[PDB]
């Protein structure tokens, strides 16, 4: 599992 | 698991 | 696991 | 930037 | 910049 | 398990 | 920055 | 088990 | 900056 | 900046 948010 | 959140 | 926050 | 490989 | 690998 | 807070 | 290997 | 706060 | 690596 | 390696 990967989440990710970026910005 | 990796969870990541760059701002 | 691993959890990362980048600010 | 989020990189995850999980395996 | 988050970078991870959960083996 | 590797939790990292940069600020 | 975060690294995290976790095996 | 690591945990880091950089700031 | 932050550097885990757990085995 | 920290650093850190359990085995």
């Amino acid at each position: 599992v990967v989440t990710g948010v970026t910005a």
